[PDB]
RNA sequence: UUAUCGGCGAGACCGGGAUGCACCUCCCGAAGGGUCU
């Protein structure tokens, strides 16, 4: 059985922590979470609630003008 | 970039019928001939 929980399969999935515990860093510190960032590399590329995610996936742009359809 | 985070998703046959065919002559004329054991 995979020994992630609901509340650590969450905060892996969708950063939403279900149990209410998680390390509420500081507002205006922003370099916060190193020890958080490097124990859990999923959680550092992309964020949960309260740490902002380093990947930044941007949109699918299509090259073309009549590139869509029905 | 006024913060921190979030796949919108899952299922479907669009198919079922039809003759396009029915009528037309393309023909009308001509010498290719003459020079060298």
């Amino acid at each position: 059985k995979s020994p992630f929980d609901l509340a650590e399969h969450f905060m892996l999935a969708q950063g939403v922590d279900i149990n209410g515990e998680a390390e509420t860093f500081a507002p205006g510190e922003i370099n916060a979470g190193a020890e958080l960032r490097s124990k859990n590399p999923l959680i550092s590329l992309f964020g949960r609630w309260g740490l902002s995610g380093k990947v930044g996936i941007g949109n699918a742009i299509p090259d073309g003008d009549n590139q869509w359809g029905m």
